[PDB]
């Protein structure tokens, strides 16, 4: 029984949604865990020499450790689930590293399980029947439960069409989506005064209402800034991480459907 290491919880749990128990899935940076400096265990060393395949995110999200992808298994390949992505950089000034948060999207979800699919089939091509239906209903339940969020969030005044966070972890939901978006940080490890004073800015020159943060990072920064453009603090988002499993976001898609769900609550 062939082994898929994805390097976090959002990969793994897509990856366990087209595999069914065909392979073991196992992952890195577990739930809770923050990708950026992980510290690759000797634990973790193991499940490296064990995979197969191996499923990163690309886009820098494994730039710290990607070096421990080595003597590997032979024939043991990695793949980025991000290819065919363009990528958005950290830029809020629009050359830079891109941002990692490519699975915040609906369409990107469809990439994600395209490109798993396809791995997943190279490696085990016995199954590529199951592989192929698994995929298919995998993308149409995620379909079915974020449309109906974009649909309503579609809806929103073109004036308040903001998603404003603490980090950066929705400007590929705004490209998706058709929104505009403010944030305090790119990527939560570093950080910045003049991206404060940037997103008070905008803000209140955009009469913006909410402004978020998310799992884990720190809700102090949001609910100053919100103090200071007379907006509001909109709560917790569940970007970077699944939660716990008796958490609110135990799935990939149950992290797609909380957050997106906050977000339409919070703008109508």
């Amino acid at each position: 029984k062939k082994v898929v290491l994805s390097s976090f919880s959002i990969i793994g749990d897509i990856t366990q949604n087209i595999a069914k128990d065909l392979v073991t899935v196992t992952t890195l940076v577990e739930a809770g865990n923050d990708s950026h400096s992980y510290q690759v265990t000797s634990a973790d060393a193991i499940k490296i020499q064990n995979a197969d395949l191996i499923l990163c995110n690309g886009l820098h999200l494994e730039e710290t450790f990607m070096k421990y992808f080595t003597n590997l298994k032979k024939g043991t390949k990695i793949i980025t689930v991000t290819d065919g992505i363009n990528p958005i950089g950290v830029s809020e000034d629009t050359d830079s590293e891109p941002n990692p948060h490519a699975w915040m999207s609906l369409t990107n979800a469809m990439i994600y399980i395209e490109n798993i699919r396809k791995a997943l089939t190279a490696l085990d091509p016995s199954n590529a029947k199951k592989y192929e239906l698994n995929a298919r209903e995998y993308s149409e339940k995620i379909r079915n439960s974020i449309l109906p969020l974009k649909t309503r969030i579609e809806k929103v005044d073109p004036e308040k069409r903001w998603f404003v966070t603490s980090e950066g972890c929705l400007v590929y939901l705004a490209e998706d989506f058709g929104f505009k978006s403010l944030y305090l940080w790119p990527i939560n490890s570093d950080r910045s005064p003049s991206m404060m004073r940037h997103a008070i800015n905008q803000m209140r020159s955009h009469k913006i209402k909410f402004i978020f943060s998310e799992s884990t990072n720190s809700d102090q920064p949001a609910k100053q800034v919100a103090y200071e453009t007379n907006a509001s603090y909109g709560g917790v988002l569940y970007v970077d991480s699944l939660s716990k499993p008796d958490g609110p976001a135990p799935t990939y898609l149950d992290l797609l459907r909380f957050s997106l769900t906050k977000i339409v609550d919070t703008l109508f």
